[PDB]
Formats: structure tokens, sequence, C-alpha cells
């Protein structure tokens, strides 16, 4: 149908939007802590801990398979990523201060994407 062609445009069309979203968030992160899933190898007992792991490689796999159907879902996974993180390490260490560092620039840029996403429809 032409119904569904059209829908596919704007969830095409959204996902163009949202791979700028992450480019956007992943610049946040130059040390790239957040870039890969935790090592199971080097962390055996993650999931123990963590229920959900979530990293900017997974989000970005969901992404091209244009599995984000709003920005919602989109921004559940990102606050995964940071909120394991904040959970899984201490409140002295570099890793959670850097998802503290990138939960607040991050802050920024998903407010005008929720203005685009709306504003565009
Ligand atoms: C570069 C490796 O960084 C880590 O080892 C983790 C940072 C992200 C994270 N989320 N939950 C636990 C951890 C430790």
């Amino acid at each position: 149908s032409m119904e569904q062609v059209a829908m596919e445009l704007r969830l095409t069309e959204l996902t163009r939007l949202l791979r700028s979203v992450l480019d956007q968030l992943q610049d946040k992160d130059p040390a790239r802590i957040f870039a890969q899933p935790v090592s199971l190898k080097e962390v055996p007992d993650y999931l123990d801990h963590i229920k959900h792991p979530m990293d900017f490689a997974t989000m970005r796999k969901r992404l091209e398979a244009q599995g984000y159907k709003n920005l919602h879902e989109f921004e559940e996974d990102f606050d995964l990523i940071i909120d394991n993180c904040m959970k899984y390490n201490a409140r002295d260490t570099v890793f959670y201060r850097a998802a503290v560092r990138l939960r607040d620039q991050g802050g920024v840029v998903l407010r005008q994407a929720r203005r685009e996403v709306d504003s565009i429809g």
C-alpha cells in the first residue's frame, strides 16, 4: 500500500534523525567508556548485577535495523547505559563520573531532539 510506504518513509527519516542524535551523544564520550558492551569475559558476574545491559554499539545495531519506533524507545536505551553504569560502579570511579557527565551533556541534545521529532511529526 501507499500508506505503508509513507509510514516507512517517516520511520526511515526518524532513523536519520536518531542516527544524528546518537552520533552527537557518543561524541560526548571521547573516552569510549560506553562504546561497547561490558565484557562478560572480563566482568563474568555482570548479569547478576545488571539485568538489561546497554551500550552505544548495541543501540546503533538496533537503529540501523530501524528498531526504534519513537524517540522514547531510543531514550530508554540511552538511559540504560547511564543508569547501569551508575549502579555497578561506585560514586568515586572514573566510570560513574563519566556517566554523570554523559547524562548532563546529553540532556541538551535530547531536549532539542524532542522538539524536532514533535515539530517535524
Ligand atoms: C571501558 C570499559 O568500561 C567498563 O568496564 C564499564 C563502563 C560502563 C559500565 N556499565 N556498567 C558497568 C560498567 C564498567
